């Protein structure tokens, strides 16, 4: 190790995503949304 | 309507969870997380 900070990259930019979708989506439930979101990113990626 | 900056709270909430879970959690896939945690979220509130 190398010191007590070491955040992976990669987080920051699938939650900007979510802000720009929730905010234009702007769907009735976010919690339910936010997994036929992530849900469908495991089946987007080919 | 008042303007064109509206955004709702209660997001920045539930995310910075997400940014305490996966830091400590370390889960090995982020995209299966999501949905498991928030998917989790919609049968924890009764």
């Amino acid at each position: 190790h190398m010191g007590h900070i070491q955040i992976p990259p990669g987080l920051t930019e699938l939650l900007q995503g979510y802000t720009v979708e929730v905010l234009r989506q702007q769907p009735p439930d976010l919690v339910d949304f936010a997994v036929e979101y992530f849900t469908r990113l495991r089946e987007a990626r080919r």
